[PDB]
């Protein structure tokens, strides 16, 4: 075998690749667009779905989705278009020959590995295949052996405490609180400052504000102080059709629903203390070990400031006695795809994946008893 | 005190009168026109603008022109003069004595309520007042403490989930699909039959039109077939010069952009899944209550066969185990005003207003710390 | 004196009742829930705290929260709460006249019974009150004076040996895993089928459906393997908001966890070896008389088949050689009350009374010279 | 022959080291450790099972567990794992070049005595041995040969009387009241201030606190009463996670258990009388020499103030006429690994080796008649 597939099917991007390299080649949207008006020009290739990169250019006419919701795919239907997408269009291989190895977040839905199963085993016909965790694979990244993941992308954010090489499945958080939620906050106080963003393709552009305007305050309360003072916070944005918006406190109202959860009328914990009841339910021993490794990973921690808040405040949770240390990488919105080519690239893992005749004397049900 | 005034400012009408009453005293249209022809006759009375009935008697000589559009009032030198047209030439009162309760959309801008914060102090000198959200003031108006409420006007179309006298805010859903924008869909379907209506002065025919012959159809593919045996369906009305039309399938067509809003091109949901997307968002145990209660008002829910209709397709939402009521009264065009005549006679209420006093120590930015 | 109070502040549930009565009075759920929305409508009684069968009505709009966690009260503030809604709004009584017998479980913090003691003499200014031992008053419920209690309630198991009169406190045996840490492992593996249950409102529906469809399987391998054939197994449950959920090897797991406590995560043993380690902890002589009565009390000993699997397993550990007999009575849940209300009415007991008189020279400290 | 190896096997560490040196290369606990969580990390040296220092290392994900209760080798398939972990890892030698000196206690059973001489020459084939008794190698270690010694370690408490070189082996007693037993004790009753130490993990930390805090009073109801104005007796003790304890009179409950076992409940006597029990059952011309030799050893001993309560305690129950004297070391801990290193390297000794010859020709059975 030359290689495998690595392809971490997040709920907002789609990173693929091939294991044993450094960044996955494959970075693009994880949405479907159907387009939605007349269509009267004849010919000129109007095809009837846009996936990826083609579904954000044609943005303004299409009625874009996502297939997969909070980590659980939704839209089988969808979602074989786009790994047909990926494999075929975009890093252009055969899947009949690389064994292909997918993640998905923990306490998701039993259905949802086993459908990804039998897709890749039926309708893609791989040698191969295995479904690994993405927390695990973000602490292959780091190239630590023990600490508790904060892993938050677009659908989901979970905490799994991990000691030397042990995880700890009844200490597994799972939160619900994303990306994609603090869109959805966005685009609803945007509205305060008479900006409304109404479609999906709207739905597209207050995401690009967020990823490039939105920081974390270390002391909301002051920076909230600060913002009655309305000079030296608000930043402008220049929209695609031409127009600029002027946002001012919602540059920290959003990343503060991490931490507050109710703003968007959640009756659940931040991510910090989500952390600490993570390591609390974990034995008294490695405690000592939990606080000193706190990897961060996922694109919703890379606001600016949020290690510096989940350091400031796991530290008036935790006794003062000892040292917490969040471990941000440069490189942590990538680091699920990282640890998945470091995993599928070593020696002693090349027995555990589920083989294609593996599973036709045990069916889709072979995941469960080999993976997790 | 006697009184107090609750003047429900529309966007299509100015509903005014005083708290404790049956029925608003004041309704006209909310029009500001300016004449736009010559004016050769000398004397006899040439004002510069008309505001509200005037303006409807003569309007084939003026520009007419709303100053509130979506519910943001956008043209605050002609909104003042509303206000001064319903206060000393509608109602005849003294505003100097009477607190004013005032009523807005929710999600709406925050510029927009400081702004009638300011006037009603500085330019009216108001002792107190009050911004109340509509769609909790019409269900005070039907008595319950319990129910979404489906608000639909001129301007905007809002539910509010309200439970046991608590809002829930996160689930407040606001489409910019009204009565305007229906009007708008039927004069662009009245023009295949060959009406063309283009101006202002027209605008408030083919509203009137609506107001008088539309009908909300409870299957629309079949009355669309009925429509092709085009005898049992024409109704006839007669425009203001002589002539008259013969409108078919236009009766039916320009309601069911409510419930398809994709005929004016928006991508977005009818005000039957928005509804249903409102209670999904609630908590799940509130969700019996919230079916057994949907509170219509506003004008747009006053067509023929909307409630039959909203009954009939919630119902193809929602699981079958459980009963839909959707609660139509004969007055809702009115409830937004009944309701805040309620509120404003209430002995508990009377400590809420923002009063002089108090808003010359804090500006117009009292508002938002007071209201909601 | 007319009569006494029997006051059974378990962890999730409040019995409460008269000396010498067959049944409690006051069953509620101990919860207090606080409000977490806006709470926009005006008077109509909007209470800042909801206790026992108004915060379960409630629920869908407020944070409801335990004060008792695994017997050790927290929340003194709360519990106070749940007290004065117990006398005055649910007995309807005045503390004042009436001695009030308390029980709560062994193995206890010493400050949570002084502090008990402190709030029934300063608070509520009792003539009298005892704090007695749960596992206790469940054999005077049977009747009997020998045997081993198996207690397990909402929030601790506990095993108590009693031979004829004599405690042997050496022996008590005490696990945190109950009622409420089943729930917890309920809402784990309900996730996996694709029912998310996150806020504290839904953890009381939860708890419903494991009080009428959870059971105890006898072997558990064995029913492991028929809920492969999936036919015979699913039932059916209707939630509040009308939705239904198909629940199937999930009946059986979550009481497998009494037996097997590395489900949840504990290294320690189930209830069936507790049981046989608290009885190899009595004298050999006691041992024979242990075996014949096992006493089995509070509500999660009430599952179906659950002493068909103590007595199945208990002598898989016992030698074969005499026989074992696990007293299951009917009214099992609720027997801490009824041998509180036989031990509160005996004449021999009345002089084993903490007074006021005797509390006010010896301060909160003299519960444990006189209790146990 | 270069050397001989001397290893004490108690029931908590394991001594060993090699004849004629003053303390034991290699002292570690003497336990075996399995992990018992999931094990998700591929590679990395994940074993099976961790032996002494690594299993205390890692302890928080590792069942551990003790091969030797009470004196009694329950676990011979781990109990050759710790001795392999000994000789190999600890050590570094070779068994088969080396006579090696075991310890056990007396009044032990016999079968534990041959399984152990079955063990070292036929899986390990060490050229000899011999199977000492510790109480004896005690007085070695003091240099003297007339003493009643108790010797007190992790598993069982023992004395054996000793006049010029004879033994009275019908006045040994022993008591299986220990060190692991008062770990018990003191696990009961750090409940009582509400720390809940429960897994097998915690029992290494509840042993390190009683290492370090607890005390033997001198007189136990002066200090119980010292208690009640508890001020100058609480110390402070930092738990592994971050956490305090703030512990008072529990730093001389447990040990008094020692000198009153009915605490956990055992019909037996204390350290001071079955001292004096198995004084006056020797000679009555002895009794003089034994009451002024009276030679402690183990860690139990270890104590503040055992020492000056044996000696005050004694002298209640000895008649007045004549002293006694409490002989306690500084190096008491390793007494008995002191004596058994100036045993095997006396030149008298070296005839009374059970041989590799010696053993074929009579099996595990010449243990008895060569030993004791
Ligand atoms: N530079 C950034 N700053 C803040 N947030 C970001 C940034 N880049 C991406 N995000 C957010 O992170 C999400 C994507 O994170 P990622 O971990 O790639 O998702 P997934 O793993 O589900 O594909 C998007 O929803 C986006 O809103
Ligand atoms: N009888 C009616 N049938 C159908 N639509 C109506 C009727 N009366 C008014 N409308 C529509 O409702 C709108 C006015 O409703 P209203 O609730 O008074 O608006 P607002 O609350 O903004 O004043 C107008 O656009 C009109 O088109
Ligand atoms: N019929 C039932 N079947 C199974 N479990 C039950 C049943 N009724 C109650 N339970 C469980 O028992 C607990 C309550 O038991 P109870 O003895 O009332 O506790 P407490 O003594 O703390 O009041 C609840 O957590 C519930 O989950
Ligand atoms: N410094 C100390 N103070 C009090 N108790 C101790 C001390 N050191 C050890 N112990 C207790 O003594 C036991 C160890 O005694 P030891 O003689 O080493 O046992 P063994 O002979 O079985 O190895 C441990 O269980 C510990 O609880
Ligand atoms: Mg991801
Ligand atoms: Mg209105
Ligand atoms: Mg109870
Ligand atoms: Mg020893």
């Amino acid at each position: 075998e030359t290689t495998a597939l690595v392809c971490d099917n997040g709920s907002g991007l789609v990173k693929a690749g091939f294991a044993g390299d450094d960044a996955p080649r494959a970075v693009f949207p994880s949405i479907v667009g159907r387009p939605r008006h007349q269509g009267v020009m004849v010919g000129m290739g109007q095809k009837d779905s846009y996936v990826g990169d083609e579904a954000q250019s044609k943005r303004g006419i299409l009625t874009l989705k996502y297939p997969i919701e909070h980590g659980i795919i939704t839209n089988w239907d969808d979602m074989e278009k786009i790994w047909h997408h990926t494999f075929y269009n975009e890093l252009r291989v055969a899947p009949e020959e690389h064994p292909t190895l997918l993640t998905e977040a923990p306490l998701n839905p039993k259905a949802n590995r086993e459908k990804m199963t039998q897709i890749m085993f039926e309708t893609f016909n791989v040698p191969a295949m295995y479904v690994a965790i993405q927390a695990v694979l973000s602490l292959y990244a780091s190239g630590r052996t023990t600490g508790i993941v904060l892993d938050s992308g677009d659908g989901v954010t979970h905490n799994v405490p991990i000691y030397e090489g042990y995880a700890l499945p009844h200490a597994i958080m799972r939160l619900d609180l994303a990306g994609r939620d603090l869109t959805d906050y966005l685009m609803k106080i945007l509205t305060e400052r008479g900006y409304s963003f109404v479609t999906t393709a709207e739905r597209e552009i207050v995401r690009d504000i967020k990823e490039k305007l939105c920081y974390v305050a270390l002391d909301f309360e002051n920076e909230m102080a600060t913002a009655a003072s309305s000079s030296s916070l608000e930043k402008s944005y220049e929209l695609p059709d031409g127009q600029v918006i002027t946002i001012g406190n919602e540059r920290f109202r959003c990343p503060e629903t991490l931490f507050q959860p109710s703003f968007i009328g959640m009756e659940s914990a931040g991510i910090h203390e989500t952390t600490y009841n993570s390591i609390m339910k974990c034995d008294i021993d490695i405690r000592k070990d939990l606080y000193a490794n706190n990897v961060m990973s996922g694109g919703t921690t890379m606001y600016p400031g949020i290690a510096d808040r989940m350091q400031k405040e796991i530290t008036a949770l935790a006794p003062s006695t000892m040292k917490i240390k969040i471990i941000a990488p440069p490189e942590r919105k990538y680091s699920v795809w990282i640890g998945g080519s470091i995993l599928a690239s070593l020696s002693t893992f090349q027995q555990m994946w589920i083989t294609k005749q593996e599973y036709d004397e045990a069916g889709p049900s072979i995941v469960h008893r080999k993976c997790f």
